[PDB]
């Protein structure tokens, strides 16, 4: 110890570089950390509050509960892209540790080709932009039409009620500098983005809200953004929907047809508030799902 | 492509630092990856291949196995202490990461006051000896006196079967240091080892195999060792044994009497050979037990 063996050395309490590589077929996923931030998911879950608090308990948990926020470098041996960008300070000063961890996983945000956006929220988009200017200064962002048709405009903006008008204004001060440079290209549904990875539509949590389909060598992870957002109570009963849904039956849908088809299918899903990494599969357990954690690895 | 167009990212493919911080009451606890190593489990475990297939399956796995390697770190504040120390390079070239992942992790091998050895295996006492030196050069290691004298044995060292031999030599090897320096202190069965931390006998898949109970503020982490080699079967069916137990109707028991009694109280507990990190909670789930990993915290 410090003294002798009667005071051990301080504690010293900071957590691992926030990165989990993985390979799937040929190509090289980065899970990135933002951080977490913890969540009144009593309030935003749309139940009551005791049968939250009962599905927590079932998992050793309690509110507030500390949610990861994720994002996932893709690199297909010919272009680097990242699947959403965390939050920046846009919520907090728990989060925006993206940008450091990418530098920990060993790249640059200049090596970054496309970035592609599950939906315009600021948790996913707050990390494009640093002092007014992008953060990722070569790359081209893409997202949904409907998504940039609604966070982007002024006239949705001015009628949202004052405490939603920082989701927008988040959205437009984010992806201002990609648009203006004209490195925002926007789809419309189903897309094929660069080989191996398509846009998937998801619409509900947002109206533009898109899956990502990453896949190499017969090798599926399905990037599925805010399907899900508290798995303590969502696998069990996908019907839970939140607050922070745009439309809630939609997203409910949309969260049962994707834990379905990864039921099915088989393959990985990432989720951007998973516990960090967020990748697993998905088993059908009656009426409800029960989450895999993928397997650890190491090179 | 255009003039002085740069050739594409190469991937980079090495793992995050394999640590992992959690806080126990008062305690910091470490998890420490030795890397990890793939296993023949179809072979190893004592049942036949197609019913271990099937349960791989089941978890999206299949043989070989890729098997993590842990150990680990607890500072008490008056005391560090490291549970087991990996393989160095007893077990092949895939691990050995412990002492890596203790720089990483804030901690120098001169900080360590105790170790607590769960059983003389090669992949939990390796780490202790580099270069016929020992690794932590002010530790004392403790383990329990029915395995030293078991492993530490030239009787058994020579009785053993060729493929076996290399288990004992490791194990004298591995502790010579700290016996020739008088700083290897055995200890009997149940035992208080420093405020805060207890042996606890859980003989069978070594003689003398030896678990940790952690505790600080009604806060209790139970450290397993390898009371489980291969979650994807042993979790719903913890009869089924390993080649690797010295006596496997003890394992299996001891086994037992831990996943019962973690269900029952509902504290974490962490193992040699779950997943990286593999610390979580147990439930119940019919006739078999169900893994419930923790969530993913930042300080
Ligand atoms: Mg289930
Ligand atoms: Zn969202
Ligand atoms: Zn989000
Ligand atoms: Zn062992
Ligand atoms: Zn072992």
């Amino acid at each position: 110890g410090t003294i002798g063996s009667m005071a051990a050395a301080p504690q010293v309490k900071t957590q691992a570089p926030g990165f989990y590589r993985m390979m799937l077929g040929d190509f090289e996923v980065t899970a990135l950390s933002d951080g977490t931030v913890d969540l009144p998911v009593d309030k935003l879950l749309n139940q009551p509050p005791a049968k939250t608090q009962s599905a927590l308990a079932k998992s050793f948990l309690k509110a507030p509960l500390e949610t990861s926020v994720n994002a996932y470098l893709v690199n297909t041996g010919s272009k680097l892209v990242l699947v959403d960008t965390g939050a920046a300070g846009l919520f907090g000063p728990t989060l925006g540790k993206l940008a450091a961890n990418l530098k920990a996983a060993g790249y640059q945000p200049e090596q970054v080709d496309e970035i592609y956006i599950t939906h315009m929220h600021p948790d996913h988009v707050g990390g494009l932009m640093a002092n007014e200017q992008a953060a990722f200064p070569n790359a081209v962002v893409r997202a949904d039409q409907k998504d940039a048709d609604f966070w982007l405009s002024q006239a949705n903006l001015d009628k949202a009620p004052d405490d939603e008008k920082g989701f927008f204004q988040g959205a437009m001060a984010s992806l201002n500098p990609y648009v203006k440079a004209g490195k925002f290209k926007p789809f419309s549904g189903n897309t094929d983005l660069v080989p191996g990875i398509k846009a998937l539509a998801s619409h509900g949590h947002t109206p533009g809200h898109t899956t990502y389909v990453v896949e190499s060598k017969g090798q599926k992870l399905v990037l599925l953004g805010d399907l899900i957002h508290v798995a303590a109570v969502q696998f069990d009963d996908p019907s839970v929907t939140i607050q922070f849904d745009s439309d809630s039956k939609a997203a409910a849908a949309e969260r049962k047809k994707a834990f379905a088809d990864a039921a099915k299918g088989g393959y990985l899903i990432g989720a951007a508030h998973l516990s960090f990494p967020g990748i697993g599969h998905i088993r059908a357990d009656g009426k409800g799902y029960r989450f895999v954690p993928v397997n650890y690895s190491v090179a």
